[PDB]
């Protein structure tokens, strides 16, 4: 149908907007602390602590499969990266501090992305 195609064009445009957002969020992690999943070979107990692991490469695979229906689902995944880190790592660690900074700096980007998604529909 012609509707399904129109739908697919907007999903594709959302994917386009979210791709740009993801690149901007990832630029706020220059140390690449959140770039890849936490290694289960190197942290074998991780899943006893964190039930829903997330990282920027995993978000990217979902993104490119157009697996994000809306910005809310995307934000959920971003928030997991942050919140998982702030639970597993103590406050005085480079990792915890890196998450706080990504959260703070990320807020500006997500703020504008919400306006852009509402605005363009």
């Amino acid at each position: 149908s012609m509707e399904q195609v129109a739908m697919e064009l907007r999903l594709t445009e959302l994917t386009r907007l979210l791709r740009s957002v993801l690149d901007q969020l990832q630029d706020k992690d220059p140390a690449r602390i959140f770039a890849q999943p936490v290694s289960l070979k190197e942290v074998p107990d991780y899943l006893d602590h964190i039930k829903h692991p997330m990282d920027f490469a995993t978000m990217r695979k979902r993104l490119e499969a157009q697996g994000y229906k809306n910005l809310h689902e995307f934000e959920e995944d971003f928030d997991l990266i942050i919140d998982n880190c702030m639970k597993y790592n103590a406050r005085d660690t480079v990792f915890y501090r890196a998450a706080v900074r990504l959260r703070d700096q990320g807020g500006v980007v997500l703020r504008q992305a919400r306006r852009e998604v509402d605005s363009i529909g």
